[PDB]
């Protein structure tokens, strides 16, 4: 017996425009993580088809449930019938717009299979004001690699962000 | 003590108008079968009629409910008052338009006491678009027998549905 | 620590109107008895006192709860005023209506002590339409006696109304 | 870990309006008891607290927490502001209409401090009728102490009520 | 598997409006500790995030969750984008109007890192009445230093309302 109940405490109920399932699922991934431990394909593909209830049309197999990445980026063929990186550009700007820089950076990666340049760039044009695009850029050059930087991305912008009075959604204190 | 809760997690609550009673039921069967397993009929009794709630009409007795396609089937003798045969072709019209091709399949085969041919057939006239037809078509053909066709049909659909950009719902990108 | 959560997942919240909740709890009584196992007055009186929650009005001490119609009969008491058998033949018609000659039996056979005789006769009024009224007789008169009568009568009722395309409220297919 | 989704399901979620929490709590009291055990005053203090959430200012120490009914008289002299005795002829007349008699017994003594004189005396009053007051009495008097008459109140006024054919809330049949 | 379930039915839903999202965790948290103990910062974070359901942008890290207080305070910046202490006079006088003075308190002392001396002065401007902050002064006084005045402040202010008839949110019985 899975424990659905608390991951559905968790979760909650699907959105009902079948086009905001994917991006949902992915916010609510982390979290699922901590409350319960995740260790098999065949588990999670178990857990995402009870959360989603009865929706046969969006069903996944256990091949691809491998990464979180995996499955968020299938339900986004069955949902919109694109790939995603085909139209990255806008899907980034809708979520900044909606919810913030922080939360597409986590939903960006997943749909871009952990892409940094590509990532980086977009969201590069979408930051708020002149002054965070330059102070967050000096902060990531000093980085050693890639890797490093991709990383520390959150915790540089939350610290420029403090600086500057801007809360998590960009909106000044002015 | 049964786990009801888990179970009524991932269902939900009845719907009101009792002749979507037996569809729902179809749609959540494969979820509640991974969350829990169910291995006798006397199980499966007493699960249905708990999901069902105070339903003394709709009530279900061991003997009928062998397989979830024969639960499902004497629902709908109940709610509707015909046998599901003698109108399957209408039945599948109405899936078709408000869930989808691949929803209709699943509920089709469970009504239909696992028919290939006439579940086959029936879909083929509502498939979306001429050229769904032509290609589908040929990828069941190179498979060796009604058997191997009936497990590939869903997974064939999908690739030819992502090849021309339709979402589950057979609306096009464009 | 009596499992109540798993039983109010079945049930649900108590009706509204006082007049409504004897029926009500009559209909859930059979589903609470399959999900978990009630041995002892004591702990029906517990569980009934929880599901209604904070009526102090209604509250059942242990030693009307000995069977489940003994609990629904008091509740008709205190809601209603009178006693169920002096205006039984109102409280079916009522039920039939609503829900469906299937559940006037079951609680009118908990409302009636068990008679067979004057819930049969009573049901027999309010059947849909003269050629049910004729072939539920011809299969009752058939079995050897009263009590064999009593377990097969929604067996036989099933049959007959699938035969003349009936759904359970008794709406024909026409 | 102490059970509180258990308890959450037969309380219900607090009523908005500060002053009606205190009868709320002693309405659902009896009911708590059965399901789980309460041995300890410090439990008693941690589950009222959860029950009621996050209201700071309603929040109870172990040490007036000792019985369900300093419980009940606390919470008053903060939702309202007096101490319960100084009205309590107001108090009971407010709850004999909106619940009944059997409901104002209950948390009547719980205010009053298990006062058997003065709260008989008050609910005298609002019996509903001139031949209720007299039956009642008589039975009441044959007992053969006030202990013993508290004890019998309700199973007295229950049956005096069935006699007269009246329901719980008082209202006749005719 | 943490309970996460439990610990939702005490704390409920998060407030929609982002910004009264600190103060709510702030009034449910000694609830949690009591029904459920959290003995370490990553328990604490893993706890935070689930309730907060899918918030990307309000997800916080186990080095800023190293006591409730820290927790509190960093949603504030996150949220509103000052620290709290700059403004703290302007936070305590929108929670005594709301709530009470005792949820001003708590609050208060949560959001300025335990500091007696500035929580005591801006919450007695602010104290209903005259002789409200007279009457209190005189029994803080006594006490022998700030660490036990700390301490018993909410005990004192409770039996000084309860002398002058007051209701927690400050309203008179007259």
């Amino acid at each position: 017996v899975i424990p659905i109940q608390h991951i559905r405490s968790v979760t909650g109920e699907p959105p009902r425009n079948p086009r905001e399932i994917p991006i949902w699922l992915g916010r609510n991934a982390p979290a699922i993580d901590g409350v319960f431990p995740v260790t098999t394909p065949d588990l999670r593909c178990r857990i995402i088809n009870a959360i989603l209830g009865g929706n046969i049309g969006l069903s996944l197999t256990p091949g691809d449930c491998l990464t979180w990445d995996s499955a968020v980026a299938t339900l986004f063929i069955r949902t919109h019938g694109t790939f995603p990186m085909h139209q990255l550009g806008n899907v980034i700007k809708g979520i900044v717009d909606q919810e913030g820089v922080a939360t597409a950076y986590t939903l960006g990666m997943m749909l871009s299979g952990q892409n940094y340049q590509l990532v980086s760039g977009i969201i590069r044009g979408y930051l708020p004001g002149q002054a965070v695009v330059t102070a967050l850029q000096q902060r990531l050059d000093q980085e050693i690699d890639d890797q490093t930087r991709a990383e520390t991305f959150i915790q540089h912008l939350n610290a420029v962000y403090e600086i500057l009075g801007l809360n998590a959604r960009g909106q000044s204190i002015r």
